[PDB]
């Protein structure tokens, strides 16, 4: 079996507020066939297999979150972030999988809600869904992979910036 692991790294953004909460990062949750590591793969609409011979170094709720964790401390913009406080930061992934979309080379897709909550009140904050689907340069197992990088960069990135952004507009009230 191949092993592949992804290397994300998140780049800061400079409009993302700097704040002084913390934050706990939660387990994300997820079906069984998403939280394994092994790589699902929608060959056809209604259906998912397993790339055979290939797997994930963790599985993708642990890739999710280690970026999501790990993109918060190499931001500079939030000096507390903990795994298992003011918020928290809760993910549910709906769909991770090499998805063909009636396409002949398939998009490596992540698609996930998250909520965040301020840990006093058990209060939603808010919500929001996440999909984001980059496209393989061929059908190889390596190219799918190289793919989940970015799409994994790619949501991370969106994670992040809207947990600072949306936590910071809560904790000013």
């Amino acid at each position: 079996a191949t092993i592949y692991a992804p290397t994300v790294r998140v780049t800061p953004n400079p409009a993302w507020p700097q704040v002084s909460w913390q934050l706990l990062v939660a387990k994300p949750s997820a079906a069984r066939i998403i939280d394994s590591p092994r790589i699902n793969v929608r060959p056809t609409p209604g259906e998912l297999q397993v790339y055979h011979g290939a797997g994930w170094a963790q599985p993708a709720t642990d890739m999710l979150e280690d970026s999501v964790v790990r993109a918060f401390e190499d931001s500079g913009k939030i000096a507390a972030v903990a795994r298992i406080s003011d918020y928290k930061l809760a993910i549910d992934v709906r769909r991770f999988e090499s998805d063909y979309a009636g396409q002949s080379l398939p998009a490596a897709t992540i698609e996930l809600n998250a909520k965040l909550l301020h840990s006093s009140d058990q209060r939603v904050v808010a919500s929001r869904t996440f999909t984001v689907a980059r496209p393989s340069s061929s059908t190889d197992t390596a190219a799918v992979a190289a793919a989940f990088e970015q799409a994994l960069t790619q949501v991370t990135t969106e994670l992040v910036g809207w947990t600072l952004i949306t936590g910071q507009q809560d904790s000013q009230t």
